[PDB]
């Protein structure tokens, strides 16, 4: 898996499963559109919902990870994402959902990427 930290501390690997088109990578701000498949090393899944999961990049909306690794994707790129805690909801958790210091793995598909 690669690290795509900036601190380099292991904390948000990637492997890139489905290789994605274009050359433009989505800016901060923009609205961005995915499928993911998405566990603790309780599955959860866009595709139980019936329905695309959408944000805007870069606002914290998201776990700290999926901001940096959905930036690095491109149009139609699928990934495999593997995070450690301080990247994902801490030594705090998230409980029900999230205990102390968990590991996360996503399969994230980025549908598409428009502007903000
Ligand atoms: C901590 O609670 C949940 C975690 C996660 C999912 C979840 C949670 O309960 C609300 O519900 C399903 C989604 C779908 O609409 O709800 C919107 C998500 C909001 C964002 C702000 C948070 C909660 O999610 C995330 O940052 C990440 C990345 C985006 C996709 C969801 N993800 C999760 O961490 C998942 C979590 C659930 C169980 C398997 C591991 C991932």
């Amino acid at each position: 898996g690669e690290d795509i930290t900036s601190k380099k501390d292991r904390g948000v690997l990637k492997i890139v499963k489905r290789v994605g088109n274009g050359e433009e990578t989505p800016m901060i701000g923009d609205k961005v559109y995915v499928h993911y498949k998405g566990k603790l090393s309780k599955f959860d899944s866009s595709h139980d919902r019936n329905e695309p999961f959408v944000f805007s990049l870069g606002k914290g909306q998201v776990i700290k990870a999926w901001d940096i690794g959905v930036a690095t994707m491109k149009k139609g790129e699928i990934a495999h994402l593997l995070i450690k805690p301080e990247y994902a909801y801490g030594s705090a958790g998230s409980l029900p959902k999230i205990p102390s210091n968990a590991t996360l793995f996503f399969e994230i598909e980025l549908l598409d990427f428009k502007g903000e």
